[PDB]
């Protein structure tokens, strides 16, 4: 009954960068999703322990969540936007894999993903 360590949000050996696309991701894409009524289950790592999902981390080996993404953005963890996009996709995909296609949690992930795809559609060209 332990959770894994969470995904890293800082790394002294990983080069860091600011891009206009990373700024958009924090200021428009994450901001839009974070304040959405369906954000809250996704605002922190899945706590398999407190939520009583004991097989969660047997099935999901690449956990991701918006809490993690927010810190990564804030900490300038990423070098490029594509890394951050891949984190959002990982988070959605994990939800779709672990849960049944009927579940409330899946319908929420889907609505957030739709809005995410709407916001990254207008991702500005880099400077
Ligand atoms: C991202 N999550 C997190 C998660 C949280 C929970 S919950 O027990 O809070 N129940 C709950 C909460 C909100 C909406 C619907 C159900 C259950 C399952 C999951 N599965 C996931 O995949």
């Amino acid at each position: 009954s332990m959770n894994p360590p969470p995904p890293e949000t800082s790394n002294p050996n990983k080069p860091k960068r600011q891009t206009n696309q990373l700024q958009y991701l924090l200021r428009v894409v994450l901001k839009t999703l974070w304040k959405h009524q369906f954000a809250w289950p996704f605002q922190q790592p899945v706590d398999a322990v407190k939520l009583n999902l004991p097989d969660y981390y047997k099935i999901i080996k690449t956990p991701m969540d918006m809490g993690t993404i927010k810190k990564r953005l804030e900490n300038n963890y990423y070098w490029n936007a594509q890394e951050c996009i891949q984190d959002f996709n990982t988070m959605f995909t994990n939800c779709y894999i672990y849960n049944k296609p009927g579940d409330d949690i899946v319908l929420m992930a889907e609505a957030l993903e739709k809005l995410f795809l709407q916001k990254i559609n207008e991702l500005p060209t880099e400077e």
